């Protein structure tokens, strides 16, 4: 079970993350972003993301949650 878990940290909401959701896969990844110490793999499959299963969700709605997620982002990816 290599599962990862992202627990990416959020001060703002003009903080972005450091890549890029696909329905259930990531895109890219920016090596300085937030997202990199959470878990965030470009190439992985994002699921349970602070309780949402993004596994069967579109982008924009996953990006949302991010784009609005203040705090600390806790989510888990799978590998694709």
């Amino acid at each position: 079970p290599p599962v990862t878990t992202v627990l990416i940290r959020r001060p703002d909401l003009r903080y972005q993350l450091g890549f890029s959701v696909q329905n259930g896969i990531i895109c890219s990844l920016m090596r300085g972003g937030i997202a990199e110490r959470g878990g965030v793999r470009v190439g992985h499959r994002i699921i349970e993301i602070n309780g949402q299963s993004v596994v069967a969700t579109p982008h924009e709605k996953i990006v949302h949650i991010l784009s609005n997620a203040v705090g600390e982002i806790h989510m888990k990816t799978m590998p694709a």
